[PDB]
């Protein structure tokens, strides 16, 4: 991955084996859980489309998902062919479909473009394939959302809000839905007795104050 | 291994090789190990890439295959750029009769000699051929079971298919061809229904209920 050096610079440093033995571990224990995607996320900061193949690539199981996940990226690099279709002199060249995901283009390469003047995020447009691939096999394996998570008549409100922002951080949406999300889809799922006590608090509280409001009951 | 202020030599470090065992234990002869070493050896000097392979404990009969494609590899690169900074014959590169210092300096040279690479590149060759005797059956004799769920048929087939030594065109016309024929009667009949325009997703998706 690019990270910036103990001065201004942008250097590239090999991926380190703390990463690359999580990631393997995290497909291997949760599979396809939504949760997978965002842990992927969170390893790809600043990777470059070189390290996020060596990614996917060590993933030994479900051969079935990675081939879909192939099958996915290969019609977004058509795509963006299709949109951005001559020599320049010592300049960057201009990336196709197969460039931006690693198989046409060497490390050298791909370093020139995401540290040039205009910077070329060819790194944040894969991760960009990946995810919406990520987002298909996650789709297909038990359609669970935000929406389902409903507060038991019993359920101590601490455990709900802790179902509530595991499946939250999971979702793919933008920061405006996400906000929706938190300001509504938390306080009318509640039980009867939470709810109404939610709903007596105000539409301007923060959380502190409305786990506080429904310690009691 | 060298790593960027100025290019400088590391020893290797021992989370690395800690890493590196466990993977081949647990691995085993699974595929996925090959891609994993290209990424715990990244800029490893051929001192540094001897140290890994000596980090095997067990499959030794592995061991001296690798070291025969090695030699093979050797040989052909002496046959091909004959030596008279010093130039590098077959034995240099793979770290056996260079030193460290001769190796940093061919590395780290203006041109940069990338002896480390060549013979990163020759062990991932060995450790192919290595990888496709543990595969135990062509991609040719996989088919669908009776009763075997889609999902599991087309996990084997692309796991053989990772191991095959055929060129992407040769590959890809695999792919869209040799699985279609070889599922059983049900869901070829629905995977022939699809029409030959349809994406691995719903393909997977057609013969789920079957």
């Amino acid at each position: 991955p690019i990270v910036q050096n103990l001065q201004g610079q942008m250097v590239h440093q090999c991926i380190s084996p703390r990463t690359l033995n999580a990631w393997v571990k995290v497909v291997e224990e949760k599979a396809f859980s939504p949760e997978v995607i965002p842990m992927f996320s969170e390893l790809s900061e600043g990777a470059t489309p070189q390290d996020l193949n060596t990614m996917l690539n060590t993933v030994g199981g479900h051969q079935a998902a990675m081939q879909m996940l192939k099958e996915t990226i290969n019609e977004e690099a058509a795509e963006w062919d299709r949109l951005h279709p001559p020599i320049a002199p010592g300049q960057m060249r201009e990336p196709r479909g197969s460039d931006i995901a690693g198989t046409t283009s060497t490390l050298q390469e791909q370093i020139g473009w995401m540290t040039h003047n205009p910077p070329i995020p060819v790194g944040e447009i894969y991760k960009r394939w990946i995810i919406l691939g990520l987002n298909k096999i996650v789709r297909m394996y038990s359609p669970t959302s935000i929406l389902d998570i409903r507060q038991g008549p019993k359920e101590p409100f601490r455990d709900y809000v802790d179902r509530f922002y595991k499946t939250l951080r999971a979702e793919q949406a933008s920061q405006e839905v996400k906000n929706w999300m938190t300001e509504t889809l938390l306080v009318q799922n509640a039980n009867p007795d939470c709810k109404t006590i939610l709903k007596d608090l105000g539409p301007g509280a923060t959380l502190e104050e409305m786990m506080t409001a429904c310690q009691g009951v």
